[PDB]
């Protein structure tokens, strides 16, 4: 079908909805769902809602709830407490679907006291999505990742998260026990290592060892910084602080 | 003259036109140009046209056509065999001309058949072609006039850098062939991979020798030992890097 | 409040006033007090003013001069003569005092002899500077939000410091050696550093670069040295602190740093 | 005193000892005290003796069997099987002394054996004469280089236990593991190396000076130590002797940190 | 110690001999040992001069054994008149190797001497690189070329033909690069490329050197200027 | 013309002089020279003399004093206040001249005092001259190869390798040398050797550290910058900077 068919479905289930809750990411998706439901509601229509959590950092949180403001929605942050559901805290293959359930059930009573008549996310072309009710309309009016690329060029969006984000928990092996103290030791130190110009980076925990991982291309512009990351890390806990050769993965 | 001014230039000019056939290369340029077709005549009276050939990459012509879909054109590639003509096969220093005029015959073959009154390509201000009209150079973009108004469109994807013909990757009189493009192609690609989106591989028989951005040479020494294996199972006997860098 | 009540104050003081001269710099925030007074009050009740100096280059005035044009409004372009001044000559602490009386005097007048009840900046001032969009309590998002509103895509991203901040305090700028350090720094960004400083003691250039690209830059050294010598610096080194020294450094040596300074 | 009076309390000793057993390991050290010796009580009345264990190299103890006979020195291999004492092969704090303890007293039964009247040994500032006549390091250098001494071992050499972490059990298989990959390090030019041991990582410590030369050897590292067993292949960015380099406020700090574990 | 007598029990048996001074360490051995034992006036020690290896090496060598105390000789080969030589065959060391050794003995039996030592008498005596250190400290020596020399035809292709000009474009190279801080060095010629080696452990420091490098070689008459990938060998 | 003839002059030079001062630096020459003097003389007719100033290492006085000791001289060491000259302490291009004269100026004073017939330096034939020291090395036409020719024939192999250079050439002409400013050199220096960095300058502009290096080891260096930079700050510069152009630019 025509992007102008995907579109016209799009906009016709918007309208049948009248007021919605958009789960806000900040990634080209969800920025295309939210842009849609402020073009063919208005603004006091649409709720754009951002988690906050033990499991993601205060900057992305920052920069989604600033994205979605600067498109012109009224924009909601909610903060999930994931550690207190144990299949989170103890960081199974399974607990990224107890999350998600956790998520989306916040988000359906956001969408219960706001009057909204669904919530809806950017899943295009999923057990707790369903079991939820949150509709997906781009996968609904068949969009691909090409069409939402289309989309966007269409409406002038041009800013959007280009990265996702992976939680904290993949810094921890399976069957580490998540607690508020590592999770908060290995935020800092990645923290610190963004600071310094390295965007892409991960801290993974092995207890008294941090181990570092960087996009190879990076390594050799880390070396100015060996003793102050060292120092720090230090600080935050670790005993020793080490750069893995084979780098980012 | 404002952007404005310049953008209203290249609207009644394409206006005056009707229906176009424009060379897709998949960058910026030949990107606002192509929209700016669309935004102005409508899908029913452009034509894309994406050429497809062995002096380019499988990768780029893939992202081209690609582009050019996502941007709401009819697409279509056409098949050049620029090794067909003796000056280019044997890379004499014309080479450079006789690929032009196979590439701006062919457009103008395919746009006689479709009823376009012109032919479009990219060309900028700050080289010009009778066979086809240069939108923007006619209308004094430079390349600050070009991000400016792609930004203005909402236009974000196109290939950010600029692409060259595999023949300046040889000396001037030697005769490429299937395997040796095959050979230059593969290994670009592979430096590519790495993190090196601006590489060249320059081909001296059993020596390769690369020219990478001076900026990024530091950077390429972690994989000094991987890179000289790999040329080496391409066929390369000597893989070197060039102390100059590209450019 | 909402991005709708802090428009309608910034709305109601442009239409309060009538007309208006504005403090140009290419900026978000002055392309968007500009293009706000251009629809409120009209091409013909609005000065765009772009200054040009020693202190700043003629690329940023280029820059600034044709975003002005590019919004539709009519623009005065002035010069000032900063090194004029003994205090910002001869570089004293409070140097930037009175090159800031010295800019907002000749706009001053240049909105007395145009009919212009105010002049406007983009703050989000002794002598009647009005940010409007500090009055309407405009943050950077609220900035960001109504120009993506107003379909503003296009102004400088980058800022700009004065050229003074390369001298030290007490050292006399003069035509020449103010030359030699903006054709320093201009080098330096046409290798690939787009941040750089390059500081002036006499004899000695200091250059600054985020640490992140001093492992790049070494292929450059030779390069550098010849260069800038040849721009009359005897002595071209480079700062082992970096660009704006402590901010990437750890709690402890960050702290140390600070009290040295 | 001036070299030549601590050379004549060394030589007044040896004299009194008549005849004795030299622990001689190839450092400079060690072979002061057996060059002097020889020099001092001739070829018959000095035994050099070189031990041989799971616990260092079979280079070290070839090139010190080789150094001792190049000085004219009767020499004598003994093998000394640490691992049999649990401290050792458990890894224990103290377990350093109990190997002091099993190398020493198999060095006095090698003594009672040959009629010496006591072992020496290199400490400096069982007998150690040189720590007796009030030698430092530098008059070590002095003295060697008088006597003509060209060769010794440049790299001082540690039991391989220092690899393991306190607790962990020493194996053939860990041991071989570890020595292999510090073997492999030297072979791409790092004589001054350690590779940690901690199960599935390896901690590779260099000194700072020439961890900037590792980078072209990264990948071959790691795969190289992959394939000897570790999961992980890794640099410790504190280096080897951590804290030793250091401005005086983060020597303080790292020795806070050193200290608290 | 007990190598000593092995050896000086050999050279005075030996006659009068002439000894192939290299300026290493061990010629400074040979060529000592020698003196003291058969005394200054029954001992020539002979320098050849070469294009195959450097003047600095030569002129060292001759500096090093006058102030050793022997009466030295230069003597210069013309290796580029032999044509396996000229054109860089596999085996041109062995036609290289043969013009060597019949100059020597020409100047052995032209003042007498009984032999030629480069016979290796020290290697006789079983003396390892370690043994080498030991006497030459204990008779006061300690002047000698460290780096011993390996001929400019490894830097030539096989079948490539040498001549005076590619040589001294090679050998400026190198000593450009040596100057820099890389003892270490070859510049393979490839005609239009100089391929550099280095030891992979440098390849990094070299980086500060790369403009001033590629533009000293292409004065030299290389068009392009390239670093090999796979380090020295 | 042989290098037993220079030998010979030289040791009946020494044997008509009776008793003698030797200014000893520790290199090779003036080694040669203590050497002969105490094989021709006897050590109770030579008195090595080592300057200790301001502008030289505690480190290097330490090391001629005892190589001195080493050979078997009675070696005295003797205080220089050389700021109190002020060609010396404002640092003209002079400066060189007035250290040496009021070098040979004591060790006239000491070979009055003790006897000798004269002053022994250890220049060769590859200030002095107005202060009747001799150079008989010079005189016996001692060439660097012929030096080096007598020491293997004595069996010297230990003296300094290196050469020293005064403080002084840290500072700009016209630069006046305080005992603060010097120390604080020294101690920079100190640092960066000790980081292993042997051949290396502090060079000293008031507020600026300009650090010279041997431009192959400055890739090395950047694993220390910022150690480097707070440690020569809290010796009291307020800019630590490396000189691009390497050492001796």
């Amino acid at each position: 079908a025509t992007l102008a068919t995907k579109k016209a479905t799009l906009v016709a289930a918007l309208k049948d909805l009248q007021r919605v809750t958009v789960a806000f990411s900040g990634g080209i998706d969800s920025t295309l769902v939210l842009k849609m439901a402020l073009d063919v509601l208005g603004r006091d229509n649409v709720t754009a809602v951002v988690a906050n959590s033990e499991l993601f950092t205060d900057e992305e949180f920052d920069k989604a709830m600033s994205l979605a403001e600067e498109l012109g929605a009224n924009v909601q942050g909610t903060t999930l407490d994931y550690l207190s559901d144990d299949h989170i805290k103890n960081n199974t293959p399974d607990s990224w679907y107890y999350a998600k359930k956790m998520f989306y059930s916040r988000l359906n009573d956001i969408a219960a006291n706001n009057g909204s008549a669904a919530v809806l996310d950017g899943m295009i072309k999923l057990k707790a999505r369903s079991e939820a009710g949150a509709r997906s309309l781009l996968q609904e009016a068949d969009f691909f990742k090409t069409d939402v690329r289309a989309l966007a060029q269409e409406l002038g969006l041009t800013n959007w998260n280009k990265v996702a984000s992976a939680s904290v928990s993949s810094r921890f092996p399976y069957g580490t026990t998540l607690t508020h103290d590592n999770i908060a030791q290995v935020m800092a130190a990645e923290k610190y290592l963004r600071s310094l110009g390295f965007p892409t980076v991960r801290v993974r925990f092995h207890n008294d060892i941090a181990r570092i991982e960087l996009p190879e291309a990076r390594i050799g512009d880390f070396l100015v910084f060996n003793d102050r990351v060292n120092r720090q890390l230090q600080s935050l806990g670790f005993r020793y602080v080490t750069l893995d050769l084979g780098g980012f993965r």
